[PDB]
């Protein structure tokens, strides 16, 4: 859906380009983030705006509209507390129940991405966005596609901008990325979420990563991190396609081990 510009205000400073503005609804302002393209890189921001647009989840960024004036703008709901890696850092305070609790929230919104056959591609804990300390969206689904009905891979040539540290090998020994992949992807961010946003294999480059990783190696358990959460960990770093676990088994042991906790 396009939008009206003119009723449209942008901050002056940005946020990342990502730019805070307001858009103004019926009777109501709403604040926005607005993505700004830099004047086939436009046909990139359509393509995003294509797959938010088929999107309807509480744990997953809602567009609000495509705005075409002077720059090109992807307009979004705003998530105020930012990227959870950087809040974690800042926030150490925040406790394990918690952590549980939002990374149950991400599994929630890949088990309906699993089910809707997109792949998001580039799942991290800075590509997962705080609309409050207890309230996880997912967002940057600038890599995502949408899974042919006959196929259950993505099958990628040679993109090099890749974020390796949270790739399946099958991604980097096959280009073929699936709802698998992002399991793997989903257990590196659970790391990360539980390392107060640390990054992964500190210090290493890609090569160096997927040698560990054929070697068997795995990183190891964050301080404090319940064993339960980091033998699920563990789970989705399974090396084999095949066996590694699905959203929905992993959102099931989420879903049970937090209520666990709640009880
Ligand atoms: C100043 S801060 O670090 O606390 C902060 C950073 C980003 C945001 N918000 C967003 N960021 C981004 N993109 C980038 C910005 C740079 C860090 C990684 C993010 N994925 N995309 C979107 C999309 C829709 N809605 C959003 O709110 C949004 C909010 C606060």
């Amino acid at each position: 859906v396009y939008l009206d510009r003119k009723l449209l205000t942008l901050e002056d400073k940005e946020l990342g380009t990502v730019k805070k503005g307001y858009y103004q609804m019926k009777k109501v302002v709403k604040t926005v983030a607005v993505k700004i393209l830099k004047n086939a890189l436009k046909d990139e921001l359509l393509a995003e705006a294509n797959v938010m647009q088929q999107l309807d989840n509480p744990y997953i960024v809602r567009m609000i509209g495509i705005c075409e004036a002077e720059s090109w703008m992807l307009v979004m709901e705003m998530a105020e507390l930012g990227p959870l890696n950087k809040y974690l850092q800042q926030n150490r305070h925040v406790k394990d129940k918690n952590i549980i609790e939002l990374v149950h929230q991400v599994s929630m919104g890949m088990k309906y991405l699993e089910e809707s056959n997109f792949v998001h591609r580039d799942l991290a804990a800075r590509n997962v966005l705080l609309v409050t300390q207890h309230y996880a969206k997912i967002s940057d689904f600038g890599l995502s596609k949408a899974l042919r009905a006959d196929e259950n891979y993505y099958k990628a040539q040679t993109h090099g901008k890749w974020p390796v540290k949270w790739y399946a090998p099958e991604c980097i020994n096959y280009y073929k990325f699936s709802s698998k992949s992002d399991v793997w992807s989903f257990g590196v961010l659970m790391w990360e979420a539980f390392s107060y946003g640390q990054k992964p294999y500190r210090g290493m480059k890609g090569s160096e990563v997927t040698a560990m990783l054929e070697k068997g190696e795995r990183m190891g358990c964050p301080a404090g991190c319940p064993r339960e959460m980091y033998d699920l960990m563990n789970l989705c770093w399974t090396y084999d396609v095949e066996n590694r676990p699905g959203f929905a088994a992993v959102e099931l042991r989420l879903r049970n081990y937090y209520y666990d906790v709640v009880n």
